[PDB]
């Protein structure tokens, strides 16, 4: 497997938005994940409405803006078979009926797949599959201040995750060796949380806030 991966720079990975006030991180995770996915296959990259699983994934157990999971989600668009574009059910950030309209539908999945929780099978996933949605703990208020360079957090669980977020990719700082290696991962605070929305979470430190711990990808 490569030293660096970077699935921005070939087309996997849409603009970071804003989620606002209500708890559907779980949503934009699973999208996210969904889109690389369907780029994979089509080779179109279509954004997709995280408004829809907000909705319309009841049913699945997810809680609307009160938290849910992406493996509902995947399971939500598997059995509903479709999810609208992002331009035809747009996002407002609150709970509402279910809008689906099948005519609007751009992407499928068949199932997902969790991967193991070490982080080689992580990093051999996003090698090989593309971006990935995992959970990480950033309850603390340290990650909300996060601007640049690696993510450390002391006091992060490996088993109690309250955020999802998006892998895309991994790698390295050039400097002295060790403790140098990183997570991509893309959370969706808008464009000017972090690295333009992005951030550097820590790697190869086992498991540091549980990053390979809740991962899953989408089948298509
Ligand atoms: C997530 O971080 C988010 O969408 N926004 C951050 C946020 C929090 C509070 C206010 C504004 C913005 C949510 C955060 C939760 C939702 C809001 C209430 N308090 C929260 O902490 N995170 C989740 O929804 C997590 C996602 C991960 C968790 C670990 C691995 C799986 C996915 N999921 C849940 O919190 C969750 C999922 C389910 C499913 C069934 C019943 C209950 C439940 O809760």
């Amino acid at each position: 497997a490569p030293r660096s991966v970077d699935w921005r720079e070939k087309g996997y990975v849409t603009p970071v938005k804003n989620q606002g006030q209500c708890g559907s991180c779980w949503a934009f995770s699973a999208t996210g994940a969904l889109e690389g996915q369907m780029f994979r296959k089509t080779g179109r990259l279509i954004s997709l409405s995280e408004q829809n699983l907000v909705d319309c994934s009841g049913p699945q157990g997810n809680e609307g803006c009160n938290g849910g999971l992406m493996d509902y989600a995947f399971q939500y668009v598997q059995d509903n078979g479709g999810l609208d574009s992002e331009e035809s059910y747009p996002y407002e950030a609150t709970e509402e009926s279910c809008k689906y309209n099948p005519k609007y539908s751009v992407a499928n999945d068949t199932g997902f797949v969790d991967i193991p929780k070490q982080e080689k099978a992580l990093m051999k996933a996003v090698a090989t599959v593309g971006p990935i949605s995992v959970a990480i703990d950033a309850g603390h208020e340290s990650f909300l201040f996060y601007k640049e360079g690696i993510y450390f957090e002391p006091d992060c669980s490996s088993e109690d995750m309250d955020h999802g977020v998006l892998v895309v990719g991994y790698g390295f700082e050039s400097t002295e060796s060790d403790n140098n290696k990183y997570w991509l991962v893309k959370n969706s605070w808008g464009e000017e949380w972090g690295m333009g929305g992005y951030v550097k979470m820590a790697k190869d430190r086992r498991n540091h806030c549980g990053i390979a711990s809740a991962a899953s990808y989408p089948t298509v």
